[PDB]
């Protein structure tokens, strides 16, 4: 009775997983961003889940449940409870206490660790679960990976030192690895923003795919991978060029963009500069940092800088007037009453053009040293293709990347604030050193589709596949059909494959009921006719397989199980 | 292996409350919400497991569907104000509201709608295995009155009254089967079905003192139903003859059953009390009548068609201005409001009530003679020792805790937000549901609240978080750490769930048998490198009142015929 009970009965999906996932009844809308898991959807969900149960378990963590809801309270001692943001969906019950729905768990785990973890003799521990969370996303969209309620394995381990951390740490990077091997996913680990400048102990688990969402930097040749908010720059020229034209004042009424120098003044872009104000860590002062044209910068490498405030807050024109005399589009580091800092590739610069902090003009052939002294230099950019690798070892290329797993060196944030300590062998209080690790299991289904899929629909790596062979008669009144495709069935299921048996009537033809298991990504086809009976053969066709074959009764069970493999 | 799922008492006051606290099992984040620690979780997911099989062998179809729910769907139900105070409601950042859901009913309603658009797609049975949240006023009792709780819950969609008949029966042979899985002594009970008689409700109870149900059984038949619907037939057979003329007595001081019989000598059986409730027509009131040493059953006044559903008490203001007499006065002759009589009371005789006149009873009443008798129903809680209503015995009262309920819903919800399916001949048909739920949160602590003794927790096999626990005496020696080492790979390799009590010489033999013995594990292994030299293992069982020893070879087929 299977079909007529799993396939059950799209306007604005956009991405491909969304669009396959409702289409192929995995999925359904119940209101923004929330959505119910049908019978065939929750089969593949499940089937993630259960692999990175067994990953956690074998990498030594214990699995716990802990509330959706939480006190109010516990988030007002990390000072999250404010600081979070809209997307923290909160609440009041009925005797008027205050709770969110929790996106996350660093204090529900923190309070239970104050409470059970009492001695070294404990430590280290890592604890894991695999819960749904609520974030209230502004603009819940594609589908399975910006919704609102999700699934996420989210574990936390505990430390008496950053060298147990450290192994912990080392131990979910390579359980992580197992876990998107055995999900058949094309992945790379990549380094990630860890707060710092420099550094290490952040690493985000992305799925390549033309979708992502995430830049992704590559050597073409070492092992260097990192996100682009992490990835080092390092300028392509060697030395700075030298002085070939004097400074001077150039009438630029109308020049107030790269684009106008380039195309306007014929300046080459990498003599070109833009100067971004933005606020500083001093309440009150202001700083400028300056890339080349053909650049961007960093955001978080600019909030990653002393001088400058994080997060990242950039000047008003109004600010940027009253301190400097001149306004955007004409602003440059010559004459800048206010701290500056320098891209790498911008130290290197020669005869280049810069505003002048004078209205309506710039400065043309400024040289560093001869007309203005060389200000602080940092790695403020974005890498951009062909850049050379940070470690010297070959070319960076960027992809595009779906994120799908995050480990992070929390350190003592949340054991300071909730006040979480145990004492060391040698007597001394311990503030607990707290690593986290999170995978986005909803998000890993419509990843995997993103990544894997044709124009006949899903598909699925073999782990996720929710059956493996698909049955379709083909006049299954036929008392001669019905037994044979009966016995295949258990048959089948005896030798412990799970197999999707078509039961639909004569009313949904046969080129249909084809289409249908190929778009739900059934990997493999099995149809019976009376044809073939008499014949004594079986029809076959694999999910990615061209045309049908025909399989002689007998040598089948055995075809089958080399399929599976 | 300890080390890590050990980890380190006041407001409990039931058993399991205080067990799954010591035991490492829960601990409280905040008023009815509970987490499950490592050593908890495995047992919830034995329940889990047991539950979904049985599910699914009965040909349900597992969803997973939204905790946050919009009002919207609430709305159409008119269950986002009826619902009460146990709703907890939220609003977006949008302003958008929802709530974090109880249960499920609109919901799959609302999946129904856009899934179920076919006759050959029926009968389907839908069911989860997810956490509610219900903003109980007073939670208590640890995870038998929490406020979040896992829940098993089905829904079950069909054509005609007979298709869902069978799809209930088969959740109901289905809930069985779970419950003796999980090593349970249950009982399914009739439960309220909302109407007079009738079946199409059935709650499932595990047994134990502690019950906050009270459940009805014969001695002498299957009869079983909550006393809220067990049918009560009176101890006699006929009414008897009158021997006294009917009197006015002053009852200055006389409002109460107690007093009655206490002040005038008068029996208890002679004597009645009136309850005065709310009629379903507007602005009417109904008089319910049963003897003095019974109760009115809330769940059988209501179902009366002259009641009002939800029952609601009359005032005293409200008593006085309709009859002229207060709570205390009141009685069935001369009451201007309708009156409804429980079947006991109409073979009274020679009886006192209150005569409707403030501070007088009427003594000597007989009914026909004195006044006309009233509509006869079962209004009362049966007592123990009552006749059991299949005519098969006495009846017993005992206590039980509900973990499961099935309930034949009908169309309230498909008529409602318009839920419909063309039948086979083309007329429309609005679905007719059942829905079925099991506490699973509350079955972990039900076990144990029949389960357990002097020492800690006793598990049904099938719940025992680990099978074997290996407590190695003295296990910084290598070699009684080898030989345990050793034999932990042995009993996991053979597929027995093996805790390893690695606590060092801090934690002492004495306590480390108490911690095993509390979180309730089935079967000990004592290595030490006395037995070691003798070539022998020590054993005990939970239950067990000696250890004893045992020569290793012959441990591991011991072992395996322990658990068999
Ligand atoms: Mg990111
Ligand atoms: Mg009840």
């Amino acid at each position: 009775m299977r079909t007529s009970q799993y396939l059950l009965s799209p306007a604005d999906a956009v991405v491909i997983s969304h669009q396959l996932l409702l289409r192929a009844g995995m999925i359904r809308r119940l209101a923004s961003g929330l959505y119910t898991w049908l019978p065939m959807g929750l089969r593949v969900l499940r089937k993630v889940e259960t692999i990175v149960r067994e990953e956690m378990n074998a990498a030594g963590a214990l699995e716990v449940l802990m509330p959706a809801v939480q006190p109010a309270e516990l988030w007002q001692e990390s000072g999250r409870w404010e600081q979070y943001g809209p997307e923290l969906l909160r609440l009041k019950d009925r005797h008027e206490r205050e709770f969110c729905v929790g996106p996350t768990h660093e204090e529900v785990i923190t309070d239970l660790a104050r409470n059970e973890l009492n001695s070294y003799k404990q430590l280290p521990i890592n604890f894991y679960q695999i819960q749904t969370k609520f974030r209230d996303e502004i603009r819940p969209r594609f589908g399975l990976m910006r919704g609102r309620e999700f699934i996420m394995k989210d574990a936390y381990s505990f430390h008496l030192s950053q060298d147990s951390l450290q192994q912990t740490y080392d131990g979910m990077y390579q359980a992580y690895s197992k876990i998107f091997s055995r999900l058949g996913l094309d992945f790379r680990p990549v380094q990630a923003d860890n707060g710092s400048i420099g550094g290490s102990g952040s690493h985000e688990f992305h799925v390549l795919a033309n979708s992502g969402e995430d830049d992704i930097v590559f050597s073409d040749s070492s092992d260097y991978a990192a996100n682009i908010e992490k990835a080092e720059a390092v300028p392509r020229e060697s030395a700075r060029g030298s002085a070939t034209e004097d400074m001077r004042l150039v009438d630029t009424p109308n020049t107030k963009t790269i684009a106008a120098l380039v195309d306007g003044f014929q300046l080459p872009i990498e003599k070109t500069i833009k100067t971004l104000v933005v606020h500083g860590a001093e309440e009150g002062t202001l700083v400028a940092l300056i890339v080349r044209g053909d650049h961007e910068l960093n955001e978080i490498k600019a909030a990653n800088q002393p001088l400058v405030a994080s997060p990242l807050v950039f000047a008003s024109e109004a600010e940027i007037r009253a301190a400097i005399g001149a306004g955007p589009g004409s602003l440059g580091p010559v004459n800048l009453p206010i701290a500056c800092i320098v891209d790498r590739s911008v130290a290197l610069m020669s005869d280049f053009a810069a505003g002048a902090n004078i209205e309506d003009k710039h400065y043309f052939g400024v040289n560093w040293e001869r007309d203005l002294p060389l200000p602080e230099v940092a790695d403020l950019r974005n890498v951009v293709e062909g850049d050379p690798s940070p470690d010297g070892k070959g070319t960076l290329v960027i992809k595009r990347g779906i994120e799908v797993g995050h480990i992070f060196q929390l350190g003592t944030k949340y054991s300071e604030a909730m006040k979480l300590s145990v004492l060391s062998e040698q007597g001394k209080p311990v503030n607990l050193i707290m690593g986290c690790y999170g995978i986005g299991v909803s998000r890993v289904v419509a990843a995997a589709i993103e990544q894997n899929h044709d124009e006949r629909g899903i598909l699925w790596p073999s782990a996720l596949a929710p059956f493996q062979i698909a049955l379709v008669p083909l006049k299954y009144e036929t008392e001669s059909v019905k037994q044979a495709t009966d016995k295949l069935y258990a048959e089948l299921t005896a030798a412990g494959f799970e197999v999707l048996l078509d039961d639909r009537d004569k009313k949904t033809s046969p080129g249909v009921k084809f289409a249908d298991m190929e778009l739900i990504g059934i990997p493999h086809r099995i149809v019976i006719s009376d044809r073939g009976l008499s014949e004594g053969v079986l029809e076959y066709k694999g999910r990615r397989d061209s045309e049908s074959q025909n399989l002689p009764i007998g040598e089948l069970m055995s075809f089958i199980t080399e399929k599976l493999s």
